[PDB]
């Protein structure tokens, strides 16, 4: 029992995925706004709004993030040629989502140091099906729930660690939860 909802709403790309539709409700709202509520400490979900294709852009986000347990708030996206999955993690709960990734330095931008990591996913699900691909992570030290993200600064930092990002696929400001509860409303511009 899985559910994936993607498209364009309010003039923005949106994406919402869950493996337990009964414990999470995603609401597409006006312009770049979305809400999510999750409850029952059951299921994995990721959802939010942004762009497809992504770019080196400034992502402004404003809202309220009220998690309880394992959850994060991140700019999240993909490239192809090469296939890359990336995360700019602005806030997280009781689990650091980069756990197990390899430390790869620091970038200071938008009012915080971010710790950089890289990792490899082997024979794993992706936007292209089962693939082996690289991940990049920037994890914000100064956790926050509103601000602006200079994605180009991160992309540049990652390009000084390993292979560079490819041609952009989707790019969203996402809320994720894993067997937890919470709610959030975010507006992306």
């Amino acid at each position: 029992r899985t559910q994936s909802s993607t498209g364009t709403h309010g003039g923005y790309y949106y994406s919402f995925w869950t493996d337990n539709p009964n414990t999470v409700t995603y609401t597409n709202q006006n312009a770049g706004q979305f809400s999510v509520s999750w409850s029952g400490n059951q299921g994995n979900f990721v959802g939010g709004k942004g762009w497809n294709p992504g770019a080196a852009r400034t992502i402004k986000y404003s809202g309220t993030y009220n998690p309880n347990g394992n959850s994060y708030l991140a700019v999240y996206g993909w490239t192809r040629n090469p296939l890359i999955e990336y995360y700019i993690v602005e806030n997280f709960g009781t689990y650091n989502p980069s756990s197990g990734a390899t430390a790869a330095g620091e970038v200071t931008v938008d009012g915080s140091v971010y710790d950089i990591y890289t990792s490899t996913r082997t024979n794993a699900p992706s936007i292209e099906g089962t693939r082996t691909f690289q991940q990049y992570w920037s994890v914000r030290r100064n956790k926050r729930s509103s601000g602006s993200v200079n994605t180009g600064a991160h992309f540049n930092a990652w390009s000084n660690v390993g292979l560079a990002l490819g041609s952009h696929d989707y790019q969203i400001l996402a809320v994720e939860g894993y067997y937890s509860s919470g709610s959030a409303t975010m507006t992306v511009s």
